[PDB]
């Protein structure tokens, strides 16, 4: 997250921190996620497409810090890693960039809700806020494009939803942005998602409810004029999500 503020898990109790273990015993941070039901985290396929081995992954919930323990945090293995079959990437765009991680504690259980671990609601079919609406993002992603390490403390910021019309102009993204995507940016280009933020939530307060409007997907750089963050339009993927989450 370029700009914005540091935060704690209690402010974003649905955010999942997803790591990869390596041969040798090192663990790295992969991407964020959102808890959508006690057994299911939802994230981005491009985070996992090169390494689809569910065994390699660790999911934390209730976690505020990158490399240390937070009180009340829970550790999960990935029982089922489900990638969208029509995923693909172009120069810039990722398409159908959505994934489900079915989770389980070492004792065989799904998430137990607490003050620091809660689910985030899904939107209804083709039901998004109007452009100009403020929404929040959360992540351990880079704080500046030049960094090579991620922040140790979770972050958030508030960005504004951008119309498809503005997003698909030539100097923005042309036809690279589709209807199954959503753009959001700072009007002054000062805050943004950035590498490492992928897979995490774009949350919009919709009709008196905290709603998973987006999943961090792609962009051209971070906080660049005329280059908004691009997010998966979760409201266009409910038959996909329901289909894989029923069993
Ligand atoms: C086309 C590359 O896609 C990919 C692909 Cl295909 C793979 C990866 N990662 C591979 C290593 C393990 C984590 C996933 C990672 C990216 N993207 C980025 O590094 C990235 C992501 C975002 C969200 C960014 O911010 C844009 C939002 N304004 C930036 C600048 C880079």
């Amino acid at each position: 997250i370029i700009g914005g503020e540091f935060t704690t898990i209690e402010n974003q109790p649905w955010f999942a921190a997803i790591y990869r273990r390596h041969r040798g015993g090192s663990v790295t941070y992969v991407c964020g996620g959102s808890l959508i039901s006690p057994c299911w985290v939802i994230s981005a396929t491009h985070c996992f497409i090169d390494y689809p081995k569910k065994e390699d992954y660790i999911v934390y919930l209730g976690r505020s810090r990158l490399n240390s323990n937070t009180q009340g945090e829970m550790k999960f293995e990935v029982e089922n890693l489900i990638l969208h079959k029509d995923y693909s990437a172009d120069t810039l765009a990722h398409h159908n960039d959505i994934a489900l991680l079915k989770i389980r504690s070492k004792e065989g259980r799904c998430a137990q809700p607490s003050r620091t671990i809660q689910t985030i609601s899904l939107p209804s079919m083709y039901n998004d806020p109007q452009f100009g609406t403020s929404c929040e993002i959360t992540g351990f992603g880079k704080e500046n494009s030049t960094d090579y390490l991620y922040p140790e403390q979770l972050k958030m910021t508030v960005v504004k939803l951008i119309s498809h019309r503005e997003c698909q102009q030539p100097h923005y993204y042309g036809s690279e942005v589709t209807t199954k995507m959503l753009c959001a940016a700072d009007p002054q280009w000062k805050t943004d998602s950035c590498q490492g933020d992928s897979g995490g939530p774009l949350v919009c307060s919709l009709q008196g409810r905290m709603t998973l409007t987006g999943i961090v997907s792609w962009g051209r750089g971070c906080a660049l004029k005329d280059k908004p963050g691009v997010y998966t339009r979760v409201s266009h993927f409910l038959p996909w999500i329901r289909s894989h989450t029923k069993e």
